[PDB]
C-alpha cells in the first residue's frame, strides 16, 4: 500500500501523520510519501497567525463544527504538555468587537469562559459598542509544521519537493491512495469553480506588551476585512485584508496602510511598535470543505483519491478534525480492498 | 516653600510629581528636591513585577481600598495612550488558583470582567479546584520610575544621591516640609515596631508564550508564599517567597529551588525557559499604610513631616491613591501657614 500525500501545509502534514499513526500496525507495506511544491516557511499555513476561531456564521455543514471542536479539545489536551513550546501552542484570551449586537457563536461552549463584554471593557474601544471576551488557543504554523515534519520523519515518511501536474502522473508511478491537500491550488489538478483564493495580508510587529487578541468585525465588508491584532510568541500579527479572487502573491502598499491605521486606531500603543515583517497568503475559500473520496477512472485500473482542501481562513482551527476524518475515509478504502 | 522628598521609589516619585502638579502655580517658590540612597534600577520597586492586585482580605483601613481603585481607574484611563509603553503599562488577564472555595475579594468590581473559573479551566491545574478569572493591569516599576523621573526633571525637581540620617538633619538644611517615603527603611529615621521587611525573591524568565498571570494561594503558607507567574513586557516573573523579618538582600538557593519547582509544576512549559535574572526585595510590611502628617519637635520651631510608607506587597497597586492623599495633607499645611 503506497500512499502519496500532496501538500506540506497543516492539512497535508497532519493528515499524513494521522493516517500513519492509525494505520501503521494494520498495514506493514505502508509507504507514505509527501509530494509538495513549497514547504515551511513558504506555505499559507506559515502566514497564518494561528488563532483558533471558526467563522461567526454556522459552517454550512454541521460536521465542520465538530471537526473544529475536536481540534480544540485535542490542542487543549496538550497545551500544558512540555512539548507545547515546540508545537507553537499556548493559551490566549481576547476580544471580539462589533458595532451592533449579534447572536452568540456556535462555538461558545468549545471556548473556555465565553462571555459578553462589560461596559467598562467596551469604553476602551470607542468605535465599537458590543462584543465578546473569551479564552482560546494559538497554534503558530511555523513551529507546528516543523513539529509535524520531524515526527513524520521519525515514522519514515519521505519528503519530496516537486509540483504535481496531474493525479494520473502520481497514479501511473505506483500510488494506490492519493491524498489531495493542495489547498487553494487544488483547481490545477481538478477544476473546481467553488474554490477561489481569499487573499490576505498581515503585518508582524514587535509589541510584546500586547497580551490579548482583538478581532473587530463588520458584516458590510466581510469577515477578516476588519482590523485584528493577534499576539504570537515573538511578534504581534496585524491584519484585516480579505480579497476574493486576488492571486497576487505580493505585499500591497494600500493594504499595508489599511492594516496599519486600522490597528493603530484600535490600539494607539502600536504607533511606536517596529514592523518586523509582512506576508501575503491565499485562504482556500469554498462554501464547504471538500473532505471526500473519489475513485479515479485513471487507466484500466482505477485510482483512489482522498480530497481535503478548502479550509478558508480556519485551516489551523479545524485541521485535526479533518485529519481524523480523512483517516476514517482511508480505513473504508482498506475494508473495500480486502485489506482490514 | 522648600519641600524635600526622601525616597526615589514609586511612592516617593509619584508623591513628588502629584504634589508639584497641584501646587506649582498656587505656590511660586516651590523648590522640590528628591533625596534618595538608591535610585532605579536598585530600588524595591524595580524588583516588583507590577501587577495590580491588593490582598485578598480587607485592608484594616477601608480608605486603602479606595486608594487602590483610584490607582486602577487612573492607570486604566492611560492604558491605550501611546505613551503607555514608556510607563510600562498594559492590560493582562490571568488566574487566581485556590485549593477550595473562598469568598470573593472586595476589589472584584474594580477589575474588568471578574468571574469564577469553569470546570474545564480548573482541569488545566490539577492541584487547585477553585479560582477566579479577571483582567487587570501591570505597571513595570523600571519603566515607570524612569518615566516619573523624566517628568520630574522637566519640572525642575533636582535629584541627589544621599543617605538621610535624621529628619533634624534635613530640617537643619532649610527644609519646610519633609515627605518621608523611605519604604521598608523608615525605621532608621523613626522607630516603628509595626514596620518589618517582608523579604521576597523573584525569577525573571524568558517565556514569551505566557500571556496570562497565574497566582496560587494557600492559607497555611501565607499570601505570596505560593507560586505565581507574572508575564512582563520582555520577561516572565516567577516568585512565591514572603519571609517576614529577613534583611538578607541576597538571592537564596533554596528560595530559588522553591520558586522553580513550584512554577514548573504549576506550568510545565516553563521547564525549558531561559533564566535571565534573579532579584531580592523587601516589602515594607505594616498592618496599615502610615499616610499621615506629624509635627515633630526639632529646633525652637517645628518642621512638619508627611509619612508615606508601609505599602507591603501592593505599593504599585496603591501608589497613586496615596500620592493624591499625600498631596491633600500637603494642601492643609498650606492652609495652616496661610499660604493660599
Ligand atoms: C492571512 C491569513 C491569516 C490566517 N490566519 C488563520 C488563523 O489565525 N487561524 C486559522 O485557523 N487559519 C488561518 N488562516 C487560514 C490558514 O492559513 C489556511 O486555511 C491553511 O493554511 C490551509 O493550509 P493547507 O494545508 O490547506 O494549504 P497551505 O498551507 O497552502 O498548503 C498548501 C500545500 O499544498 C501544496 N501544493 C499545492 N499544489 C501542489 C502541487 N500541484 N504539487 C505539489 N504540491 C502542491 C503547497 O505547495 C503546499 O504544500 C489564515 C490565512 C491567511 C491567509
Ligand atoms: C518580590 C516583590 C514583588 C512585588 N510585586 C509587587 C507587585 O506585583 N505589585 C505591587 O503593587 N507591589 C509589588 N511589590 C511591592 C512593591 O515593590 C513595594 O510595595 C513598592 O516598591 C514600595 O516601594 P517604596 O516607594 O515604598 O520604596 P522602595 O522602592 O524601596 O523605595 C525606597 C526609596 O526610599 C529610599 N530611602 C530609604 N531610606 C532612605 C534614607 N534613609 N535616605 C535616603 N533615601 C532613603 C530608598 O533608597 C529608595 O530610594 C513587590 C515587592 C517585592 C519584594
Ligand atoms: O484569515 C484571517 O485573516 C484570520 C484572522 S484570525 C483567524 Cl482564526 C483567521
Ligand atoms: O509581593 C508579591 O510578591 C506580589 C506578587 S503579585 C503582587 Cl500584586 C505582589
Amino acid at each position: 500500500m503506497r500512499v502519496v500525500v500532496i501538500g506540506a501545509g497543516v492539512i497535508g502534514l497532519s493528515t499524513a501523520l494521522c493516517i500513519h499513526e492509525r494505520y501503521h500496525s494494520v498495514l506493514q507495506p505502508l509507504d507514505i510519501k509527501v509530494y509538495a511544491d513549497r514547504f515551511t516557511p513558504l506555505t499559507t499555513t506559515d502566514v497564518a497567525a494561528g488563532l483558533w476561531q471558526p467563522y461567526l456564521s454556522d459552517p454550512n455543514n454541521p460536521q465542520e463544527a465538530d471537526w473544529s471542536q475536536q481540534t480544540f479539545d485535542y490542542l487543549l489536551s496538550h497545551v500544558h504538555s512540555p512539548n507545547a513550546e515546540n508545537l507553537g501552542l499556548f493559551l490566549i484570551s481576547g476580544y471580539n468587537l462589533f458595532h451592533e449586537a449579534i447572536p452568540d457563536p456556535s462555538w461558545k461552549d468549545t471556548v473556555l469562559g465565553f462571555r459578553k463584554l462589560t461596559p467598562r471593557e467596551l469604553d476602551m474601544f470607542p468605535d465599537y459598542g458590543y462584543g465578546w471576551f473569551h479564552t482560546s488557543l494559538i497554534l503558530e504554523g511555523k513551529n507546528y509544521l516543523q513539529w509535524l515534519t520531524e515526527r513524520l520523519t521519525e515514522r519514515g515518511v519521505k519528503f519530496f519537493q516537486r509540483k504535481v501536474e496531474s493525479f494520473e502522473e502520481v497514479a501511473r508511478e505506483g500510488a494506490d491512495v492519493i491524498v489531495n491537500c493542495t489547498g487553494v491550488w487544488a483547481g490545477a489538478l481538478q477544476r473546481d469553480p467553488l474554490l477561489q483564493p481569499g487573499r490576505g495580508q498581515i503585518m508582524k510587529v514587535d509589541a510584546p506588551w500586547m497580551k490579548h487578541f482583538i478581532l473587530t468585525h463588520d458584516p458590510e465588508r466581510g469577515i477578516y476585512n476588519s482590523p485584528y491584532i493577534i499576539p504570537g510568541t515573538q511578534t504581534v500579527t496585524l491584519g484585516g485584508i480579505f480579497q476574493l479572487g486576488n492571486w497576487s502573491e505580493l505585499n500591497n502598499i494600500q493594504d499595508h496602510n489599511t492594516i496599519w491605521e486600522g490597528c493603530c486606531r484600535l490600539e494607539p500603543t502600536l504607533k511606536n511598535a517596529r514592523i518586523i515583517g509582512e506576508r501575503t497568503g491565499f485562504r482556500p475559500v469554498r462554501p464547504q470543505i471538500r473532505l471526500e473520496r473519489e475513485q479515479l477512472r485513471t487507466g484500466p485500473s482505477n485510482t483512489e483519491v482522498i480530497h481535503n482542501y478548502g479550509h478558508g481562513g480556519y485551516g489551523l482551527t479545524i485541521h485535526w478534525g479533518c485529519a481524523l476524518e480523512a483517516a476514517k475515509l482511508f480505513g473504508r478504502i482498506l475494508e473495500e480492498k480486502k485489506l482490514s
